[PDB]
This record gives C-alpha cells, sequence and structure tokens, in this order.
C-alpha cells in the first residue's frame, strides 16, 4: 500500500542525505515513484529541511500530481491545469511544505537540461541529489547530466532508482485502488 512504498522510499532517502550531505531533492518524471517521493519529500522537509521538487512533462501531468499531494495533505486540488493556478498552488506548497510541481518537457533534451539549470542556479549542485521517477526519465536524464560533466550525479541517480524500484515494486503503492 501507500503507506508502506512512502515509508520505504523515506528509508532510502534517509540513507542518501547522510551519505551525500544532500539539502535538495530534484525527482524528474511522473508516475507512482513521483508521487512517493513527494510525499517522502513532505515528511523529508518537516523533519529535516529537505526540500524537493518534481519535474513534470506537461501542466496536465503537474495537475494530477498536485491533486493527488492535496488529497494526501487534505487541501484542495487546484481547479485545473490553468498555467497560474498551477504556479499559485506550487507556491503555496514550496512555502507550506518545502515541495515544488514544475512543467518541463522531459522528451526535449533542452528544455530538461534548463529546468536542471535552473534548480541548479536556485540550489547548486553538490549538494543536489536528482532521481528518476522511472525507467523513460532515468534514459533522457543520464545523457544531460553526463552532457553537464555531473557523472557522479548520473551515477548516484542510476543507483539510488534501481533501489527504489525495487523498493516499490515490494511496497506496491497502488494495489488498493485497482483491479
Amino acid at each position: 500500500g501507500l503507506e508502506a512504498a512512502v515509508d520505504a522510499a523515506y528509508e532510502i532517502l534517509l540513507e542518501e542525505l547522510e551519505k551525500h550531505g544532500v539539502r535538495t531533492i530534484v525527482v524528474v518524471g511522473t508516475g507512482e515513484l513521483a508521487l512517493v517521493l513527494a510525499l517522502a519529500g513532505v515528511r523529508l522537509a518537516r523533519e529535516r529541511g529537505v526540500k524537493t521538487i518534481v519535474l513534470v512533462r506537461d501542466a496536465a501531468a503537474a495537475h494530477r500530481l498536485l491533486a493527488a499531494l492535496a488529497a494526501a495533505l487534505g487541501l484542495p486540488a487546484p481547479a485545473s491545469a490553468d498555467a497560474a493556478a498551477l504556479a499559485a498552488a506550487d507556491a503555496a506548497l514550496w512555502a507550506e511544505h518545502g515541495l515544488r510541481v514544475r512543467v518541463a518537457d522531459l522528451t526535449d533534451p533542452a528544455a530538461l537540461r534548463a529546468a536542471l539549470e535552473a534548480l541548479f542556479a536556485e540550489h547548486g549542485r553538490d549538494d543536489t541529489l536528482v532521481l528518476p521517477a522511472g525507467e523513460a526519465a532515468l534514459a533522457a536524464l543520464e545523457p544531460v547530466l553526463r552532457e553537464l560533466g555531473l557523472e557522479e550525479m548520473a551515477a548516484v541517480a542510476r543507483e539510488v532508482y534501481a533501489r527504489l524500484r525495487a523498493a516499490l515494486a515490494a511496497a506496491r503503492a497502488l494495489e488498493h485502488h485497482h483491479h
């Protein structure tokens, strides 16, 4: 179920924060692992002051993730995927909970590089853990990081992803809410 998945992801992230001195987590992609990482990020922000930013492919994906986060927090979802509504929801989520949800076209390497570069300008590269939310995101993220010369960051992204993938396969976040 969802709690077991969030707990397992939280434990993995705690191990990485201690291992790498992480101050900021950037999640690239959508789906169940993106939600689980965002929810673990809510706990990590409250308990450790570590901020999390999720980069999703389009405004529709941002609305879907913000709506699931809203439900988890007991808060209203944004009324629509209007950019102004999404930006306002994002600013509120950041101020109150240390989480962001931003739009970046992951099919476009230049757009993903630009979104990462914005986050690196805000949060730096040394203390930032970048994680893909799935296989497709890993395949998009690795070459971009490698082009930027961030080989260690790419290596950690792949290794931590493998552990998260295995943990979520066992935890089954959504098992109770579909056939």
